[PDB]
RNA sequence: UUACCACUC
């Protein structure tokens, strides 16, 4: 493994588990005659709990024990109803190590029992403590603390991963929300109530079970009956809840699920609070915890487990013993890179942020702007004028030459007026390089119309600027510089670069966009390089339409990218590096076994072309946290920290990278898993190439979480899936029009 | 869109 970097003393949120047993014995059971119910099998195995011992993990046909029984054992048992004799035979199958891959499930069951005996409650998959709820009465909210905990196996052994998680609950019932909407709205209250109810998840506090309501029933009432018994008697018998008023509607969830609203409480952060800033600033102050508080919470959980004798007894029945502190590993801090502009290059500073340097000095490639149009409304003449003025002053240091725009004043802020004016100027003047539009307020339909026209119907680059951004006089130079850089990227310019250390290399990045209603046309983006310096990009989009498979179209994208690379370079790439992002944890085998070999066959179209290839799988939603071990307490790790041991997977070759700057909280790295390495790349070269590619995002002067092409593909898929609903025009795919 | 870490009924 790699050895380049500074040795950084790191701490983890993982607690090591020591196994005191020597082996775990797997047995198979047979029933004669046959018995189908699992409960009956457990009852017979419970009569046979004797002999077999009192520590059992039985799932229906496979039995796990910690005691070595004979090779074959026969037992006779009494059937409950027929009063018959049933023979149960238990036979050894194989001997597993305590830290084996097949022991994880029933170990997780044991740990669920352990945490349940600590008075904790299970909502979803995490364990929350409702007695320590923290009430924001100013907002009528409750924050329930808890942990997401699971036992896993890694190269370094058996570990328990625990992460602090908070749940948001509403103090008021959903019936109270219904009454409020009925109060402030008289006629349209049904539609608004349905709109609020559908997306939101709901719980029931008497049983702490979560349902996702999709519809609301208006006709039935608690007085009615259901599968024959009534709701009121049912609830007053099972729980004795005295219902105050019985005129309420019902709630319908479909996987029927019929719930009452007085007994139902919504979840999730409120919709209104997201737009508020003071509210979210306070909630962020309360929820996100520093590394010191996170470690304190983990230590508190461990202390709580240790001080409880029954919880520890449930673990030591299998010879397991949690340690008294988190696991401390050693990571490496990777060396920094040189960011190159046209005439100067700078050592990236310790902050991994270079916003000033880009604005000060010139870019690799600049496209002169001589013919461009500015479409501004009646009430933004002044600010718009001011904007243009600054665009002329800031342009010189960057090295851009911009002429005055073609001023077009829109007589009214109607969407059709915008579209007609833009189309008319497009038709009359065929030379306009860029259309800049100024919009009043928040209008998403206008944005959709503008981008649909400029990207699909008529292929011209477009930019949208909101009046609030350019209205504030104090912040206009800085925003003008970023706007001009974005326009330069859209025209086909090149801003900065890094020194790529492998020759004849082509980088491909993919990412997948899923609709919030995921049963839709899922979009897969594709961004590849067509330049030796990795500054030009060829981008395509493919859709998951029914009755065909996506890999077939990915082949067309790959072969087209190869042809464009040949046009630019008069050769074909020796090494092709593919960054596959967006795949879940349960499809790694599917991607590695099927998709990558399928793509590899497209290369036969070019005669006698066998490229070396490295394929990665990128995962962002990991639950591992890193801490830096300062002499005083736990702080944020430095950007650029790599971990390649003691938490990696034992099946693949993989590593964890932290490349961005965490302003507050514990760092969450990115997991890179290599499924194909035909090029025989050393691990260190893989790590440093990924870290370099994290610097090539031209829409943010600084390092990002994922490689640049993955982010570009994600942005293209998002644009093509939500805003455009259609493939972009082929003419625009040569440049990064989608920024 | 200036741009980013953000066994129920
Ligand atoms: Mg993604
Ligand atoms: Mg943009």
């Amino acid at each position: 493994q790699g050895s380049k970097g500074t040795p950084q003393s790191l701490g983890l949120n993982l607690i090591k588990i020591q196994c005191h047993n020597e082996a775990v014995y797997q047995y198979h059971v047979t029933f004669s005659p046959s018995v189908e119910c699992k409960s009956m099998r457990f009852g017979m195995l419970k009569d046979h709990q004797s002999v077999t011992g009192n520590v059992t993990a039985f799932d229906g046909s496979i039995l796990y024990l910690p005691v070595k029984l004979q090779q074959v054992v026969e037992l006779k048992s009494q059937r409950k109803t027929d009063d018959a004799e049933i023979s149960i035979k238990i036979q050894l199958t194989k001997i597993l190590e305590p830290c084996s891959d097949l022991c994880i499930p029933f170990y997780n069951v044991v740990f669920r029992r352990v945490m349940k005996l600590l008075d904790m409650k299970l909502v979803g998959r995490n364990f929350y403590d409702p007695t320590s709820a923290m009430v924001l009465q100013q907002h009528r909210l409750q924050i329930w603390p808890g942990y997401a905990a699971s036992i896993r196996r890694t190269d370094g052994g058996l570990f328990l991963l625990a992460d602090v998680s908070h749940k948001v609950i509403r103090n008021d019932s959903v019936l109270d929300v219904m009454h409020a909407i009925y109060q402030q709205n008289k006629e349209h209250f049904q539609d608004e109530c349905s709109k609020l109810l559908v997306g939101s998840i709901v719980i029931t506090r008497y049983n702490n079970r979560t349902y996702r309501i999709d519809d609301v029933d208006w006709n039935k009432t608690p007085k009615d009956s259901f599968v024959e018994i009534t709701f009121l008697e049912y609830y007053s018998k099972n729980y004795g809840i005295t219902v105050k008023e019985d005129d309420q509607p019902l709630l319908i969830h479909r996987p029927e699920i019929l719930l009452l609203p007085e007994l139902s409480f919504m979840t999730g952060i409120p919709e209104k609070m997201k737009k508020d800033f003071r509210a979210m600033k306070d909630l962020t102050q309360q929820i996100n915890l520093s590394p010191k508080q996170h470690h304190g919470a983990l230590e508190c959980l461990l202390q709580r487990i240790s001080q409880n004798e029954t919880a520890s007894n449930e673990l030591t029945r299998w010879g397991l013993s949690l340690h008294k502190d988190v696991h401390k590993i050693e990571g490496r801090l990777l060396p920094m890179e040189r960011i190159n502009l046209r005439n100067t290059s700078f050592v990236t500073s310790e902050d991994l942020n270079w916003v000033k340097e880009v604005t000060r000095d010139a870019s690799i490639l600049t496209i002169p702007m001589h013919f461009w149009a500015l479409f501004y409304p009646k009430r933004a003449m002044d600010q718009a004028r001011e904007l243009v003025n600054m665009l002329e002053k800031i342009a010189g240091p960057i090295g851009m030459r911009i002429s005055p725009p073609a001023w077009v004043e829109l007589k009214d802020d109607r969407i059709e007026t915008y579209i007609r004016t833009i189309q008319s100027l497009l038709g009359v003047e065929g030379k306009i390089q860029m259309v800049v539009c100024i919009i009043m307020g928040t209008r998403d339909d206008l944005y959709g119309a503008i981008k649909k026209l400029c990207c699909v119907q008529s292929p011209v680059p477009s930019q949208v600027i909101n009046v609030r951004t350019i209205g504030q006089p104090t912040r206009l130079r800085s925003v003008a510089q970023k706007i001009l850089l974005q326009m330069n990227c859209k025209l086909g310019g090149e801003l900065w670069g890094v020194d790529i250390p492998l020759k004849q290399l082509m980088v491909i990045g993919m990412d997948v966009y899923h609709d919030p209603s995921r049963g839709m046309r899922s979009v897969v983006g594709f961004v590849a390089s067509i330049n030796l310096t990795l500054t030009k990009w060829y981008s395509r989009v493919v859709f998951q339409m029914p009755h065909q498979e996506i890999v077939d179209s990915l082949k067309l994208c790959l072969v087209g990218s190869l042809k464009k690379y040949y046009e630019v370079n008069h050769c074909l790439p020796e090494k092709i590096v593919v960054y596959r992002d967006g795949v879940s944890d349960g499809q790694l085998k599917t991607v590695a076994n099927y998709e990558i070999p399928q793509l590899q066959k497209c290369f036969e179209a070019f005669d006698n072309y066998h490229p070396k290839m490295v394929v990665f799988v990128v995962q962002k939603k990991i639950s591992t946290n890193l801490y830096l071990a300062a002499p005083d307490h736990f702080v944020t790790p430095s950007p650029g920290t790599v971990v390649d041991h003691t938490i990696t997977s034992c099946e693949w070759v993989d590593f964890y990278l932290l490349a961005h700057h965490v302003r507050q909280g514990c760092g969450i790295p990115t997991h890179y898993i290599c499924v194909l390495n035909t090029a025989n790349l050393s691990p260190d070269h893989m790590q440093r190439l990924t870290f370099k590619l994290c610097h090539m995002y031209w829409n943010w002067p600084g390092t990002i979480r994922v490689p640049a092409p993955c982010k570009y593909a994600h942005k293209l898929a998002f644009l093509s899936g939500q805003i455009l609903h259609h493939e972009p025009a082929i003419q625009l795919c040569g440049n990064l029009f989608f920024l």
